[PDB]
């Protein structure tokens, strides 16, 4: 290594010596993925018969000299062409002077006729070669790949793959979104008052104005201010920021997506939530049963439904659900399953963890949990029946939480009260209660029309779709400890 | 307004009483465009034979009674549609006890048959119409818009248009984009050290790693590492944060593209731009030319090219371009126009600084400037023939800057010397200066080929096509100092 890095420099150093070291003069005209769907299916009588010129560009992955003539291949955004590099074809000099003297790794550009070897490699026969860059390190433990991604994608086939599928997914869900009257929208990134969610915000300081501002760790309340001001279909994919451990199976900055509908409950999220995957599935994967890690979902078929209370009881059979019905007894009931309970938590809470414990992991196959008490649900519309409950939902794909959805609370006064709760816990210890945004109250007093929400993790979802196993597979440049 | 409030909090109070105040279970089926669209060019006769029964649902606007009778003006997201509501048609009550005691504001569902009244108007005989969400406050200072956006867009049919063209503008250059080859993708929002630009950072603590973590304020340094990796045609369209404090068409926060196309220069990025703007145009507005305050612009033509010291020789012609050879020469030259000469600039900055002066402000027509000096482009490749200037251009419309671009600088030495030079900078006081990435450099090692990289400010791009005047007209949630 030691070795090659110096006689990379010291060929960089003759270069310079001859003229212009780095040239970005040399123009290519084909992707080898296109010369591939193109002719990889002609005879070589039938190449031969089409002088196809064609000129590529890329990185010189394989080579092999035979004295006169070498067999290159060549490394470009589609994939890999194999190039027929021969003495007699390219300028004087050329071949021996210069092409031999190249490493691999190096950057070159190449033009030439195809045609086909005897196997059935679509190769170039090249009459013009040149170096565009010099590569100073030599071509290349599981950390290397999230910090020096470029390494990682010149080497691994399937990052690139995780990665293109990536960008072919987010594609697919604003045409899937579009399709049905959705308006994709830009809400604040740092906001005053952090809101939508419970967690721990980052804050940073601006200078100018000497406020303290929050990285949104939700666009939520500033959305549905556009569906008070008629917007009514409405949604985003960007960032959120949380501050918790990196975990390994988590980001301190993850991607979201948010959309709200007018004159809408969550049954009608439910269904979306089924369409948009079998979809998916079907459009970007070719099939609606996808295998992810020991598993095989299938989402061309409607998803388990279950409530909280029947999740508990289905996991934890012994359960005594009266027990749930009184604080005493869920508490009591909590601790012995080794929950600890904090001062700031009400039945409500301590029913939710208990759910968390019990049956959050055997959720392996896609599932709604519904019917979330109040008190962890200060944003959702109360239940006509049972007000103590509200009309929200969860959604999980194996044993983890995928989405979360809800018919909307449009109801100001008891948002305010259930802010004001809020709040309190905040005093008593719990520092991911939310804070009391006086203004959205207000935009709520102005009018929103009944409505449905529904948030989606598409790291987790890209997760699913490429069978990559931590969320670091699916995000280029996941955060680390330098 | 304050017997307004109490009033109209007394009617939720008695609508609470006697069953559901926040009903979600009427479903419209149409928005007012649609029925515009489809039955506006209808006559009474053809109408009245196909009894259409809709359903919409919207905010009432306006109310006329006239005993037994009313028109009521429907808004939703589509605009506005007509309603007939007469006594004998609703069902027993409804009118007297119900739909007259509703207030400006509500929020309302109707059902009923189309049909045009005299007048050529399309309306709805409703023959059920109903509450949906109680307006505790009237429908209803430039600070106003921007604090309440949702008023504002209540209000505005041109602030809700310049949100609606927005969307149609983002979701244009995407398809632009993706039809020439480029792959949309996400990088870092959150980073060790920033870089891309010479601005000053936000900072903001992750408590888990201890590290102390900065907002970006460009993602062009994580662009190009995927060019090495072998993305060769990446962009991105996302958030840029920078702490200049900001007022007139300055926020906080704001939406840049970024692209990078591998074996490219410069001269293929002002053409990509050209056919970027000329299809825009095209699209979202119907021609090449733009009115845009009192100018026009034409987008169909050819943009201006001039370099830089022509431009300043072009609008300040008096001046000795030899001055402009010389440190004390151009530093004298700057204090006489009334340019504080810092103390870390050198003669590059200097020239750039007094182009801005003089030149900046007249270009006013797309204009194309070329040849910056390479002190001031720590990151863009050295001209061949005058390695002082690089290859670099940026791009004005409307006396202010839409894009900045340029051949990449791939030479590592080079690109490690030019960190340095800012680094002495950031000594000598210059707190704009670049960070030394250090992992950069190495990615460059790995080889970059030669490439080209455009930025372009879509907040500035969209006033253009809006006729907005201000940043924050086209910024649904702009920054306020409260
Ligand atoms: N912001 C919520 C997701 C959206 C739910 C709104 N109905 C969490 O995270
Ligand atoms: N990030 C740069 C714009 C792109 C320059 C790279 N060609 C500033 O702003």
């Amino acid at each position: 290594f030691n070795d090659e890095l110096r006689n990379r420099r010291e060929k960089l150093a003759a270069l310079r010596q001859q003229g212009v070291a780095f040239p970005n003069d040399f123009r290519r005209d084909h992707t080898s993925d296109q010369l591939h769907e193109e002719f990889d299916a002609k005879d070589n009588q039938e190449l031969e018969s089409l002088n196809i010129e064609v000129s590529v560009a890329g990185r010189m992955m394989t080579r092999r000299i035979m004295g006169k003539a070498s067999f290159v291949t060549l490394q470009d955004v589609g994939g890999r062409i194999q190039l027929y590099v021969a003495r007699d074809s390219l300028p004087e000099g050329v071949y021996n002077d210069q092409f031999k003297k190249w490493d691999l790794g190096d950057i070159i550009g190449a033009r030439g006729t195809l045609f086909k070897t005897q196997t059935g490699e679509l190769s170039i026969h090249c009459t013009e070669l040149r170096l565009l860059t010099k590569a100073l390190r030599p071509l290349p433990d599981q950390e290397v790949r999230y910090r020096q991604r470029y390494l990682d994608l010149i080497a691994n086939d399937k990052s690139r793959q995780t990665f293109v599928v990536r960008s072919k997914i987010l594609a697919a869900i604003r045409q899937f979104m579009v399709a049905r009257g959705f308006m994709e929208v830009e809400t604040p990134m740092m906001q005053v008052i952090p809101g939508g969610a419970s967690a721990r915000p980052f804050i940073t300081h601006h200078n100018a104005l000497d406020l303290d501002m929050y990285l949104r760790i939700a666009p939520e309340l500033y959305l549905k201010r556009l569906v008070v001001g008629g917007f009514e279909r409405v949604f985003e994919i960007n960032r959120n920021f949380r501050n918790e451990g990196i975990s390994v199976r988590h980001n301190p900055e993850f991607t979201m997506m948010e959309l709200y509908m007018a004159y809408a409950d969550y049954h009608d999220l439910i269904e979306l939530t089924e369409s948009l995957f079998r979809t998916l599935a079907q459009e970007v994967l070719g099939t609606t049963k996808v295998t992810y890690g020991e598993h095989v979902f299938d989402f061309g078929k409607p998803f388990e439904k279950l409530t909280m209370r029947e999740a508990i009881k289905k996991y934890r059979p012994e359960t005594d659900m009266a027990d749930l019905d009184n604080f005493d007894a869920a508490k009591a009931l909590a601790e012995s399953i080794g929950i600890t309970v904090e001062k700031s938590w009400g039945l409500g809470r301590i029913v939710t963890e208990i759910f968390d414990e019990v049956a959050e992991a055997h959720l392996i196959q896609p599932t709604f949990i519904t019917e979330y008490p109040a008190e962890v649900s200060p944003l959702a519309r109360r239940n006509d029946v049972n007000p103590e409950i509200t009309d929200r939902f969860e959604f999980f794909i194996g044993g983890r939480e995928i989405g979360n959805g809800f018919s909307e609370l449009n109801d100001a006064e008891d948002q305010a009260e259930r802010f004001q709760e809020q709040v309190n816990a905040k005093a008593a210890g719990d520092d991911e209660a939310m804070f009391y945004d006086e203004d959205y109250v207000t935009a709520l007093e102005y009018g929103l029309p009944p409505t449905a929400g529904l948030g989606i993790g598409i790291d987790r979802m890209i997760m699913l779709f490429t069978n990559s196993h931590t969320i670091r597979d699916v995000i280029l440049f996941p955060a680390m400890r330098p």
